[PDB]
């Protein structure tokens, strides 16, 4: 296409409307180099650990962007502070490859990222990262499956870009993704059925055997959060990884799995809660803390929230 | 970097047929299918920037006819069997589903091409009767998975070998030789949204997986919603995949000739079982080319565990 | 490679040292999208004019960069003035695909570009483009052959970047290309032998039948300027498209063939002359004017210049 | 977009051999060479980010042996002919230059793989004598050009057909069928740096091209410096390519079996001539596998014009 709207062109025209300095546009450009290199890695991870390579890649592209200052990783015990010479205004919380272990089974996987603005005047620190997802200025994920898709939520909307592997560019294919109000699928690991707390268990039963003599929901569960959430966004439904006695505080980490997705969901008109509060309004105390998460089409998450407080 | 001794699928099937006194035909047929799979991998990968199953159908059909190795072809997109024109005939029957789950591309779930090849057992004019052979008589069967990578998994008389598309040279490269499934698995795959209508055998097996009597950890649940996806997962990691019958689909959903039987043959050659609940899928005699069948496949002990539950429920 | 120096990372670190605004870095990034799309086009221009597509591509990526204001093309009669809303500080003179007609024969071909800074305060105009190549702030070419190579000359040096088609990125492979002083090849279309002016003709004879009983020069001539010049830069030699009675003012255009190459050559320690003056010191009056050009390793161009004024 | 009726090289050679009662061998051999060409195209394209001719040699040799279609192989990188082991033998002789002009990669000039395939004419044990056949006895011959695109040009008994690598599906696609060269050309290709030592026949032809007696426009000069480059140019656009002898290379530079003869056979099947100046290259009897020969090929009238100059100079 002769005037292809690339992710660069898209982000660039939006930063220009803020009368900014281009650090966002630098950032997402670097992150895109990481994403292409990792898609290429996963498309041949078989012909002859991987998440370590993936991680050193994302840190390097992000430091060299001259746009970050604190970086928090799935893979790193502490926050990494960008050297003064390369420091810039943003904080990035990211998981470089959620569920790497799934590549043997060829399950679609992805990089999840969340970006905050450091607001304080003192030295870069983990505190800058300990912010509520409600204050993210941008977020999204790149999914490596049949095709590589980068979905990006900013103040203006949720947009989806596809990698064109010929020209090595992410091209804009869906503008202002809005989720369906009510959907027909429920995504959850039912093999934890005995560990679930009452509200979930009533809702599972309500969807399988619908009290209103309507259609039972379809069950789906890829087993990798990006695959499941992306399907929930494009098709509608509910996705849950609730607390259970094995994972009492949930399992997905708040700063780099839950808050990114929750932000993408809510920006598309979806909702995202823990059962007791909005995921995005949780204030983190540890950069690696977990959350219960339930997200998806609005009426569905709500139906569940009623069962939660018709049980409180 | 740049390997000199590359084992491509063509080189490996060639080293099979040659020692068994091949004719050059299996390889002609298979190299044709590989072009079709490459061509479908790419369009799927650019799907959203560019029906795809109709085009796939036409493609798979044209590359197959041109192999000079086919005579009858069955497709899920074609009512009647296609009999290849005389000039291009050869001895095999290829039953195939060109693009499994094509509904799911929008949500970027891995989908696949499934195929079964029979050898014609008659001195006659090709007709769809030649396709109506049971699973046990398959010469080769396999699938192509369009996922984070493109995997072709061929199962033929000695075993199952996985291949992966090297997108640089455009070749399927041998990555796993002589595969064998785990014996006992830890994953069960079934659409529990249909839970209100399952037969009581299934209903107990699922609850046994969830709430184990003998205080084991429950089995995990996984269900991508694309048969190829869930089968490959079942083959590499083990477990059990169940698409049993429910009254709303009274004799199952999955079609016997080009979906159930290819998977059943790939499973059994890896040491798994594939049954409908009553009999081995591979011994059902096909009566209509688009006939349907319930299928349960997976790790031998898990299949068997569900069978004992079926036996005590009859 | 986990910390790949991409053309973006290279240009970005250099603009940062000027305390600039990033328009250069925007520019070369957009130009790179054009170059990848055209390499992809040429790598299948056969499976089933092209230079028209190539041109609309380069103009579009360049306007959307918010970094240009006058664009001069091989293919356009007049200079194109960037709309106010997308205007920026640079001028780009470019040939989107020198020798397109050579793709039938599979001769390596390329995009040549030259960038000036508009220095005046008045409205953008062709005058801003009518500058001497000596004042280019950057220049180079992308070559589409066996591999796609972008060679870029800036105030700091000549560097060569190769496109890695897996990750869709130009990677830095040669830093500070310096040309050889004296080389062993002479590149010229000898089928014009009767049309050549005396100095050339003495020099051709001196290289074939060397008076010092030394080795005769090897002749080479691909027939596409980028192929020939790139070889001259990497291997050393002399390349000439002199004036001849068919082409009395030369044939290559000054603003988008000769001045870019001349600038790349001189920045690598090469020289580039018309026989009477340095190509880069010529002051253009028409944006589509031609020049005689003779460029290559220094001692060789000089040897020829002595024959020119041992004939003046 | 996404074509359903893709004519790949495998499909086209298959439609040749089948009507002529093939054995499945030419196609086995050729599909092997295509993998080698794909693998060499990519490494060349990433050459500067990554000897390449040694690896190419090994690659071409392993893919060829595995075709079950070869018995003797001659390479410019190997002194003696390689005789394929018994298990993998078949009827053909492939003489090949794995990476012509590999010196030139640094300067990013298009280079190529050249190959000739003979059919063994003896009931004997394979030996390099089987390779010492003259050009006229070639069954198929061609080249692969690694340029702005990857072009494979196969010449076989009926004509020459160009194919182009579609980097998406990784297949060589038929783009020009039944090629024929122009009869009179306008380009002569020769390294005039060697001008001090050419034989007087050449010296007049070049001056006739430059300074035409009959007041035509002079011929243009073009010389890439890679034989494949200049040959393909000569085939598609016409003209004459001359690598004659000079005393400093007294019997020419280009080796007869795997460079001169493949080009000579591709030229003649397109209606061009290839001579040394005295005789047609295709009738010289090879005596050493690495023997050399002068070659002049190109458009029939231009070749002939230089020959009349050779006849009146003897
Ligand atoms: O191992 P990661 O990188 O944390 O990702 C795995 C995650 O963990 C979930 C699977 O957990 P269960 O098997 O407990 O459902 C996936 O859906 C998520 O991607
Ligand atoms: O209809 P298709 O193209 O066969 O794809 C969907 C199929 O239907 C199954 C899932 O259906 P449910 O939603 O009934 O589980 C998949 O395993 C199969 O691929
Ligand atoms: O047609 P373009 O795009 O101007 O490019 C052709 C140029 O013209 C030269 C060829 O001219 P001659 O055949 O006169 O040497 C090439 O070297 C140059 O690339
Ligand atoms: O030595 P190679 O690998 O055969 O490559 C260079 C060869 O040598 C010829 C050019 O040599 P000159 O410099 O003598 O013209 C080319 O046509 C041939 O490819
Ligand atoms: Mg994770
Ligand atoms: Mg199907
Ligand atoms: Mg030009
Ligand atoms: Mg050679």
């Amino acid at each position: 296409d002769t005037n292809i709207v690339t992710l660069t062109r898209f982000v660039m025209e939006q930063g220009r409307k803020a009368r900014g300095t281009g650090e966002m546009t630098q950032l997402l450009n670097s992150l895109c180099t990481a994403v292409k290199a990792i898609s290429t890695a996963v498309r041949k991870a078989g012909i002859a650990k991987l998440d370590v390579l993936s991680n050193d890649l994302v840190i390097n592209v992000l430091k060299s962007s001259f746009a970050t200052c604190v970086l928090v990783t799935e893979e790193d015990k502490n926050a990494i502070i960008v050297e003064p010479e390369k420091r810039g205004k943003y904080v990035v919380c990211f998981d470089p490859l959620d569920g790497s272990s799934n590549i043997d089974c060829l399950v679609s996987i992805g990089t999840i990222f969340g970006i905050y603005r450091k607001n304080s005047t003192d030295e870069p620190s983990e505190k800058d990262a300990l912010q509520p997802g409600r204050n993210l200025v941008a977020a999204g994920y790149a999914l490596y499956g049949s095709a590589t898709m980068l979905v990006l939520a900013m103040v203006n909307g949720v947009n989806c870009f596809m990698l064109d592997p010929a020209i090595g560019e992410f091209i804009l294919v869906d503008r202002n993704v809005k989720i369906k109000k009510k959907g027909s699928i429920y995504s959850i690991n039912e093999g934890y059925a005995k560990e679930f707390d009452p509200a979930i268990t009533e809702y599972i039963q309500r969807k399988k055997f619908p009290p209103d003599n309507s259609a039972p929901y379809g069950a789906r569960y890829v087993g990798s959060m990006v695959a499941d959430v992306h399907r929930t966004l494009v098709y509608g439904g509910i996705f849950m990884y609730p607390a259970n006695k094995k994972s009492p505080k949930g399992k997905l980490r708040l700063l780099y799995e839950c808050n990114p997705m929750a932000y993408v969901m809510e920006k598309a008109g979806g909702l995202a809660t823990t059962g007791k509060e909005a995921v995005l309004d949780i204030v983190p105390t540890d950069i690696h803390q977990r959350a219960p998460i339930i997200l998806g089409s609005p009426e569905d998450v709500t139906e569940l929230l009623e069962i939660y407080q018709k049980h409180a």
